[PDB]
């Protein structure tokens, strides 16, 4: 699209990381462990996925 592909980046949607970044196993974004409505205060250590890779109104899980 205009903005490159906008749905690929290697830092968060939201948040605009840089450094350390846990991104989906789907899609190419990657965000902090909190950045979407279902956040987390604990670091997953096995797997991880996004809400919906967007605007976290829709039902991720
Ligand atoms: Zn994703
Ligand atoms: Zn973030």
């Amino acid at each position: 699209g205009p903005l490159g592909s906008d749905h690929h980046m290697e830092f968060c949607r939201v948040c605009k990381d840089g450094g350390e970044l846990l991104c989906c196993d789907t899609c190419p974004s990657s965000y902090h462990i909190h950045c979407l409505r279902p956040a987390l205060y604990e670091v997953p250590d096995g797997e991880w996925q996004c809400p919906r890779c967007t605007c976290p109104a829709l039902k991720g899980k």
